[PDB]
């Protein structure tokens, strides 16, 4: 490790001290020559000209590829463990705005279709999982996201949001209650299996509880007879076929600071359907007919994706 | 072994299995049997959607698609997700309700524009669905008829308001 | 990866600008001498004369042996990543004729003894798969066959034609609805198992079905009591001992152009049953009297291998 | 494969002539120059002159390194595939007197305690299996015993004896039946685990079959009352404490050639008990007093380690 | 191996043959201009002039070439099959005060937080218990720890302590039988689990038997009415938190010297209640008014930290 620069350090103490008493020439040039010689360039400006330095350079030409044998096995050495341990991924985690995804699931897998490949890191256990992880280009990090120090080498304190998506519910508390000991600010965004189990997922810290079994053993029931909430989910949430539900930010200024819902009309003359506004981390839905509008306010409504267009320029100025 | 379990002449058949691949043999299984029998499917991935509807489901439910997409756009703000988890999962003050309209009762003929559903309700209206059609957001020339499923979103003290003003 | 080329021309810029600016020659000399001096040439025709250039050309040195080890470290760094992701898959096909073999079985290992080793492109995700595949001569890629996102992995769209055989059968008909979504026109050969899913392999789109288990199943319950079709099923289809089915077209000119089957008669002349003609996607089991031969019609039929040769003799003109 | 050498004989011919045809000295000397250059060693005798001849200097320096670092890639290449497949089997064996062990148990962990290292190439298919052999200094193959084309990398066509001992007796019998189908002569010894499959070892091929499951069976169902039967055996074919069961042969010459039993009288001189003579491989157990003894013979003989070479003398001269 | 260094004399004496007996130069100019020819430095001195003499140099450059292949490919063929070797754990282990851990745990992962990364070697044969060996910074040997030959790869011969914590009781008993049959005064520290095997480890070997499912059971069974013992063992054993058992020795000499416990008085001078007093391999539990201390007994106390360290002050010499 440091003993490599020792020997190096050695070897041209032992050139320079060898040229000098030897050749005869000054402590300058005898260190260039030292260089010249065991890095193998060979000017032949400064070559010993005396039989003594004749078999002196012998050595020191044989200590000089010994140095660079043992300096590349070294670097071949660590190149080959670091690739090894980068391979099955065990390897710690610098980056600082990244997304931690713990566990992998098809609800992890399409919120890789809409991040960026290298900036999310799967901390995950299974083996099979390492593979799924790498063909959609995610970093894979081995450990166990239950542990709190396995969350630690996926460098969850430095994160922008944590993706919690585990193979049982039961894990998804521990996993939960564990990011929330190391870093007590960051967003967790989790996955309910079960519909009892939200509340234990508020209380254990995430700070977006998403529940996709809740919201299918909702939608299977009620479209047995004939089913219009169903399509509506699906085109608007789901497939985004004719409408998305979309969030704009109201920036300063704005020309809509201010004014209440009776004088913006967002609907009548743009035509998004104003579903609620996210005035500081709570979504008042349907608001009333003297809200005020304020700044940084996410306006949360659903249309088609011209109706955006008409929305987003309206919005800004 | 589809015919064991009773699948002709159901009500509906809710189908969810292992994985895709399982769910589409399983809809074709069906319609090897009662044609019409309404089909419940649950749509693991995403490109698997428009094959549960060429194999014959009459609803595709896709799961993992709302919360994939619900996942990587609550990193930053998500106020999208707290709408969809407040209303269609838990039901916590809003909840999502589809109402029809009876024959002749206050609403028959009339367009939108002096039915004035949002004031005297408070339910915001989404869609109108007429035959497997639904018709979200409803233009100012439009018109009501019997039959017409009126899609909601309000609070149970206002979906109650809603129902009496649709009654005679 | 960008880098690597960055610093070296940084280090080469260095040099230039380094023996121009303290020994005092040409930029084109300057150019000659950097590039032999960080390469280890060494030819020493422009040594540097000063001290102050010796020690220059001490950094120039060992800048360059760091540039070189930062090099071969990201060089290797690829290399070891690229041969552990070609190894168990995880790769894309850039053949544009080739065969994709959906899934494993004997079905398939005996479809690689018909065709070349390096063209077929077995598609799995199994480990144990992935040694059967290379002891076999076939190329594996690790890909999910029934998600549509793997598929293209295996370069499905520009395959030649795709064998679909895998270890169920509802992902048999996921598999080329997969297929089918990104290839309409290509050929795809699936195996049925069970005998109520042959219409519904053809409404996925398979071309051609194969069922095996309805074959097995109809010959080993009518094999009971005398069993004489399953004698001719396994000497003629199965192991091909004495007689051997083929199929064998109507080239250009073939002197029958136009007669029927009683002027031919191939049956006579050859000792070549005569099943069916393959006129045009169709088969025409058991051709009539009034039938009239025309070009590229593949004559299907039973024989000696010494007899189907003198019917490809027949045939030609 | 050759590519590397085609770009190095490019870049010679390359270096060649642009020496040639730019600084005007001999053909030698320019191939003298160029394996100089490209060598990096670089003598600095004959160093471009032209400003021409430099650009052509640092052109051959880049191709050079380009070169090096194409044969280095290609190296790499070459040794990571073939160290990775090496480690995982999948190589066919190129010995001619080694010896195949199919599967792998306590029954071959001890049958290679008498054996060599490089000797014995074990074919089987697990992946743990793979670990446990190179811990014990065979060599191991990867491969599915029950299959004719596995067994032919292990080259049994060649082998000295094969040891079959798989999972269960349904696949004893089909490696046998394997083996024999690639060659008639090979010495197969096989361990038989129920005792109705000792008569079917015997006609898939089996020159010895080995039952320790029917062995034990009687050994214990007769040492419930006194066990004396299991003592004998214990401590003579297992742990060989006190006697050892030892067969001899009988070379030419040897003093013992031709005599019958009592004249010979092998028991009261030396201290074995005679149990059988290896009569031409047939067992003769009890041989009778006329026996006349032949060259070649083994006798096989229980007793003290001292009265074996108290044998080894009697029977030699 | 070292035919490397053969070649590497077989290129120089080539070399040093040819230039002497070609350019007409004496054999220590010739062995010198043979060392900087070879190793590629080229200082251009002693070049050859004749046409034979360079032709001579460009097979000794493709000679050199050579040899520097071959020896990286050694270099880099065994640095792949040492590092992979030594990745699954298939090499040997050549410390000699190190720690053996048999199998692994939660109770051996908290045994790895108050020890050495590089001291201890984790004796399994599980694959993914690999990985959580190297999390932990521990070093992997690969094995079966109940076998007496795969101990041996383990060095338990010369190890410091041996730790016993199986997946089974059955295989505690044997791993602890395996290891006296190797070193019969190596200290082993096993794991029981159930209560009628804590004599059983005893009798197999092992120095001490540390059981927590019995505590436990003793622990769960006697915290349902009142629960006032489980907050000792779980404040002074498990977390530490206030109180702490220590274990201080008594140095040569050491002011306590011969003084009972009566002129002693610890808990009223330090407030550190004596529990026992361990003299010699045995524990004296709550020692008598009139017992003495001496030189090499071990103090067993329990105590706050500033608490203890006025008993290690009071205990100094
Ligand atoms: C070709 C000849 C290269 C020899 C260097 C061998 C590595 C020396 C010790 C290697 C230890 C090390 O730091 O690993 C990497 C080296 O990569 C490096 O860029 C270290 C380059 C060292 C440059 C010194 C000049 C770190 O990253
Ligand atoms: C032959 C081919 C060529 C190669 N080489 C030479 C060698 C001889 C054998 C050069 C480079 C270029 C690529 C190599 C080298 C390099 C460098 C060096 C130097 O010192 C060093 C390294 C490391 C550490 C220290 C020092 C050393 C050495
Ligand atoms: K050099
Ligand atoms: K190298
Ligand atoms: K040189």
């Amino acid at each position: 490790a440091t003993r490599i620069l020792l020997l190096v350090l050695a070897v041209i103490i032992y050139g320079t001290a060898g040229f000098h008493f030897i050749e005869g020439e000054s402590w300058t040039v005898s260190l260039y020559w030292t260089f010249v010689t065991i890095a193998t360039v060979g000017y032949g400006d400064y070559s010993p000209s005396t039989p003594l330095g004749m078999y002196f350079t012998v050595t020191l030409i044989v200590l000089g590829i010994g140095t660079f044998a043992v300096a590349v096995e070294r670097l071949l050495e660590f190149l080959i463990n670091r690739e090894q341990m980068k391979l099955m991924g065990l390897i710690d985690v610098a980056k600082s705005r990244h997304v931690v995804i713990c566990g992998w699931s098809e609800s992890t897998l399409e919120c890789l279709r809409e991040l960026r490949g290298s900036e999310v890191f799967v901390l995950a256990e299974d083996e099979n999982v390492r593979k799924k992880v790498l063909r959609s280009g995610a970093n894979f990090v081995h450990g166990d996201p239950t542990r709190v120090s396995d969350l630690e080498k996926a460098n969850v304190r430095g994160a922008r949001a944590v993706i919690v998506d585990l193979e049982s519910d039961s894990e998804t508390i521990h996993c939960i209650l564990g990011i929330r000991k190391i870093d007590e600010s960051v967003r967790i965004i989790a996955e309910a299996e079960r519909y009892e189990n939200i509340e234990q997922l508020r209380m254990a810290g995430a700070d977006q509880v998403i529940s996709p079994f809740v919201i299918s053993g909702r939608l299977m029931s009620r479209s047995i007879d004939d089913g219009y909430e169903a399509m509506f989910v699906q085109d608007v949430l789901a497939e985004e076929s004719t409408r998305r539900m979309v969030e704009v930010p109201i920036p300063e200024g704005s020309k809509l600071e201010g004014v209440s819902v009776l004088d913006a009309d967002i609907h009548d003359v743009t035509g998004v359907i104003i579903i609620g506004v996210g005035r500081g981390d709570e979504l008042i839905i349907d608001p009333p007919r003297d809200y005020s509008f304020r700044a940084g306010d996410i306006i949360l409504g659903i249309g088609k994706p011209e109706e955006i267009e008409r929305l987003k320029n309206y919005i800004s100025a």
